[PDB]
């Protein structure tokens, strides 16, 4: 039932390490599931809606995981705290970057997949900006940038350096320097006057 | 001659103000600009490299704008001279938002609008370090992250956040908040400890 469902999605995060998704055919997904085509036209309407599930699955794994960790914080220094944070989202979309190779490009062409990145990117915005307020509500940073500005640009630098770095972009931080790298301009921006 | 061609670049920069380069034929370039479509082929190959032509000139125009401000240094404190800086960037591509939106999607597509966008940003970040090392030398700034992994997040972050700023991407720093948002980032993480 599902399990055809399953093996469809692993079959296509398997295809999508080796070719991009305008190279792989129904076909290819249905033959690599062990089903026919009609039978994968079943489950999904598209390869397209196939890329879709396989995004949303990576994004909420790593909402979810952000989740754990925000109603169990980990005993530490601030500047350990972000980066835990910051190491939710290398670690989930760092162990799908096939999945999250193709899901950044098709944010061009699905309305779908832009709408999907677009309602994730504003909850954990609105995380950042909240931790950021309690930080100062604290004493702990200073009232520097408007919080929710500062988040912003703050998760747009770390989607684009996350990427850049995953599909080794030139130019790129190496990836094992990248978290390091964003750790450093989070903690120096949201404490430093 | 060149009349004609400055006249298609500039049919073809009005056009993409209101739809992309997909809803633009080369028909369209041709009438906008005056000729017809076998005198366009004469001039060039594709809408394609239309597009190419104008990030060229773009990205080429703000290359240079950056290269008279580091032969002409502005006399003011540390953070007005990274403001003046990121200034030179929000001005040129912001005075050509269809362009830049346009040449940015052509990534995926056009390796040779990938390379051009490449070579640029490799040149902006060795620049951007050789002003933090500079900086670093002289006591003004503390010697924390390798200064080219630093320049490199800090110049992907404003590739990403300038450009959603000017598509209007939900999320976004508004247009009229961007620069100071970028300016505190980049002083706090190259001044900070
Ligand atoms: C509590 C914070 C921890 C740090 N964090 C992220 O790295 N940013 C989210 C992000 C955005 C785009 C792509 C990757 C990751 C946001 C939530
Ligand atoms: C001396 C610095 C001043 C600041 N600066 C930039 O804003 N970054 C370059 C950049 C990269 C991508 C898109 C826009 C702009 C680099 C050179």
């Amino acid at each position: 039932g599902d399990d055809r469902e399953l093996a469809i999605l692993a079959t296509a995060e398997n295809l999508l390490e080796d070719r991009p998704l305008a190279d792989i055919s129904v076909d290819d997904l249905a033959k690599g599931a062990g089903i026919s085509r009609p039978t994968f036209y079943f489950y999904f309407p598209s390869k397209e809606a196939v890329l879709l599930t396989l995004l949303d699955r990576v994004v909420n794994q790593a909402d979810m995981a952000l989740q754990t960790l925000a109603e169990n914080p980990a005993d530490t220094d601030r500047e350990n705290m972000w980066r835990t944070g910051i190491n939710v989202f290398f670690e989930t979309f760092g162990s799908h970057k096939a999945v999250t190779r193709a899901g950044q490009a098709a944010r061009a062409t699905s309305v779908e997949v832009a709408e999907l990145w677009s309602t994730f990117m504003q909850k954990w915005i609105a995380y950042t900006a909240a931790v950021i307020d309690a930080e100062r509500d604290r004493g702990a940073a200073p009232r520097t940038l408007p919080a929710h500005e500062l988040a912003t640009a703050l998760n747009l630098m770390n989607e684009r350096t996350l990427f850049a770095s995953f599909a080794g972009e030139q130019p790129s931080v190496p990836e094992a320097r990248v978290l390091d790298t964003l750790v450093h301009i989070w903690v120096t921006s949201i404490y430093g006057e």
